């Protein structure tokens, strides 16, 4: 290493036994307002396995010294008999210091594979209510936590934020197990908590499903990682959160979801999928997407000088994919641009915004496995520059992706990057499949050398 170059040696912020969870897997990592480093993971309790073969728990860890050290954590979600919470964002609203973390989660015996069709909520007279099913297949909503049957007459059932089922005020079970009498929907469900606190203490899970989660897509989840808030432009504000879904052929369209209002509600935006143009000029839509090929999924979302998103994407194509949105994530220009600079194995990537320029030039720093496996981890500084303009007169952001540097020689799958407050840069990332996940410090001397 050149002289001030910074990597620090690994430390295992998860690993095996912390919090009493044997595995861990999908690392997120942000900076608050305060200078905080929140990291959130899945503590997967029996082994490294995708719901719906586990029970996953959400943990966050704390750092109030710029990453140096770190608290004892927590676990911040628990859902009961393998209901799991998997694949965790972080934001936070800098104008009301409210740190958000978002999550997918499933009932006992779901995941992505098997999970049914829409929200799992139905209207009633202008509101959406959580349903709920008994064994002979009768449906019952949830109003105001009181249980109803089909004919909208109250029961003796209540149920709780974590879906804890009561009879006459007495828990007997939750409506997330492979035992209530009463039973959610099996399929996938957007949960949102909140710390007003930097992180210290967190909100019991809310249900978004009702606001994002459309009557044709069958999973619907958190791209992990981070999400952003906007700093420029007509959208200046507007929380920007990545997710995926499949349709009902199972195939798989990345989107934003997103809120104008500090959290409250939430929309979920087009896909890059809708009305894309496709390389030689077939037009598809995540709706009807019927092929392998132009899947796009996990992903991760930063944002242009003059607000412009541009939506970095897992996929198929061996190389990264990027979409661009003129309108704050609500829908996306048609083209879809492949950078094969950037191998892309089919895996998590992550990238961020960097605060200062680089030779002259506004910056992002990425990172994922540059590999056709997950392996040879990399982080990439990719400095913007404008090429020219669409036709309707919108600057077009092209990446140049001058420094790339080997972090993490073998095993290296999904990470989570955040620019830290001395502006270095913070890594958290899955060195090995399920067990110790990884923390590092660099700065942009090493990552340039
Ligand atoms: O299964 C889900 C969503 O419910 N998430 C997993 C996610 C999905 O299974 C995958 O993105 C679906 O194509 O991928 C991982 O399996 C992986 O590729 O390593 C990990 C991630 O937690
Ligand atoms: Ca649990
Ligand atoms: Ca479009």
């Amino acid at each position: 290493m050149v002289e001030g170059a910074v990597k620090t040696e690994p430390v295992d912020l998860f690993h095996p036994g912390f919090l009493n969870s044997s595995n861990y897997r999908i690392p997120a990592l942000f900076k608050t307002k305060e200078g905080t480093l929140i990291a959130s993971i899945d503590a997967r309790r029996h082994g490294g396995a995708d719901a719906p073969n586990n029970d996953i728990d959400t943990a966050v860890r704390r750092s109030e010294d710029g990453g140096k050290t770190w608290d004892e954590g927590q676990i911040i979600m628990d859902y009961p008999d393998k209901s799991s919470v998997i694949d965790t964002t972080l934001i936070e609203d800098d104008e009301t210091g409210r740190i958000f973390l978002l999550v997918t989660h499933f009932p006992s015996k779901y995941g992505f594979w098997n999970a049914g069709l829409g929200s799992g909520f139905k209207n009633i007279d202008g509101k959406e209510y959580l349903c709920l099913y008994d064994s002979s297949g009768k449906e019952f909503t949830v109003r105001e936590n009181v249980v109803y049957d089909k004919d909208s007459n109250k029961t003796e059932y209540t149920t709780n934020a974590l879906g804890d089922l009561f009879r006459n005020g007495t828990k007997i079970d939750n409506i997330n197990s492979s035992t209530a009498p009463l039973k959610a929907k099996g399929t996938s469900y957007i949960n949102l908590v909140y710390s007003d606190d930097d992180g210290k203490t967190w909100s019991e899970p809310q249900n978004i499903n009702f606001q994002v989660k459309k009557d044709w897509m069958k999973f619907l989840g958190i791209a992990p990682g981070r999400g952003i808030q906007i700093k420029n432009g007509e959208h200046k504000g507007r929380i920007v959160v990545p997710v995926y879904y499949t349709n009902e052929k199972g195939k798989q369209s990345s989107a934003v979801i997103y809120s104008d209002d500090s959290g409250k509600n939430w929309t979920i935006g087009e896909s890059p999928n809708d009305n894309r143009k496709l390389e030689n000029g077939k037009i598809i839509n995540s709706k009807t997407l019927s092929d392998d090929a132009p899947q796009l999924t996990e992903c991760q979302v930063v944002e242009m000088p003059n607000g412009q998103l541009k939506l970095f994407m897992r996929n198929l194509s061996g190389y990264l994919n990027i979409a661009t949105s003129f309108d704050g994530g609500a829908t996306w220009d048609e083209t879809v641009e492949k950078d094969t600079n950037v191998l892309e194995p089919y895996c998590q990537l992550s990238v961020i915004n960097y605060s200062q320029k680089v030779d002259g030039k506004d910056a992002v720093i990425f990172s994922n496995p540059n590999a056709r496996s997950r392996s040879n981890g990399t982080v990439r500084i990719g400095l913007i520059n404008q090429v020219g303009t669409y036709e309707n007169g919108e600057p077009k952001y092209e990446f140049d992706w001058k420094y790339n540097k080997l972090v993490k020689p073998g095993y290296y799958a999904y990470s989570c990057l955040t620019e830290l407050s001395n502006g270095n840069i913070g890594l958290l990332y899955e060195g090995t499949p399920s067990e110790e996940m990884s923390y590092i410090e660099m700065n942009l001397k090493y990552l340039e050398s």
